[PDB]
């Protein structure tokens, strides 16, 4: 069980535990979890966290041959439940830290945005250019490990970080919002974000 495996006290989430394009995973929507949520779906939330955080650090990183990571979503790891981790750097520390259960975008902006790089993913091992068009801003509702029910509106940087990982919880993958004929089309309304 990979939920098991990853969940034990001494394992340290890698590169290994994340699988890539191809796996059906991905592209299977993920289910809700349930209140109050097991010991394990706790962990396994800090478990993300602690991932990114050490894929955030030199050394920790170059150590466990970590690709650098803003979001992470428990699909990523074969598990498919509603989990995703998030932490996005200032440039505290972060401008935004946190593990959500059961995310949902409830409120959106008619105008998109994309970042001016593009996007990339744990899970895709190849370089895919264009803008990923994504909602400019999102008002998400989720809970936190206590059952807690949150309600926060995000954007610029924040927003797109969240909408990556929602769409893994959905089987989306950031490529499927790239404009096919022109991948660097700036549409009416398209934020670039840079
Ligand atoms: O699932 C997360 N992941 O593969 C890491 C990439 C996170 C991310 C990076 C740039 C823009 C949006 C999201
Ligand atoms: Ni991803």
């Amino acid at each position: 069980s990979a939920i098991e495996r990853i969940s034990k006290a001494a394992h340290l989430i890698d590169m290994c535990d994340i699988i890539r394009e191809g796996n059906p995973s991905l592209r299977t929507v993920a289910e809700e979890v349930t209140f109050p949520l097991s010991d394990q779906e706790i962990i396994l939330g800090e478990k993300m966290m602690q991932f990114l955080k050490h894929s955030q650090d030199p050394v920790m990183a170059e150590k466990m041959g970590l690709r650098g990571g803003v979001g992470l979503a428990a699909p990523q790891l074969d598990i498919s439940k509603r989990i995703i981790a998030v932490l996005v750097p200032n440039i505290e520390a972060y401008d935004l830290e946190a593990i959500m259960y059961n995310p949902k975008i409830v409120s959106h902006s008619v105008q998109d945005a994309a970042l001016g790089e593009g996007e990339g993913c744990l899970s895709v091992d190849r370089n895919v250019p264009g803008y990923v068009v994504r909602h400019a801003r999102v008002t998400v509702d989720y809970f936190d490990k206590d059952g807690e029910k949150h309600r926060i509106k995000l954007k610029g940087y924040n927003s797109i970080v969240v909408q990556h990982e929602i769409d893994h919880i959905n089987g989306i993958m950031f490529y499927d919002r790239i404009n096919e004929k022109d991948p660097f089309a700036v549409k009416d309304g398209l934020l670039i974000l840079e």
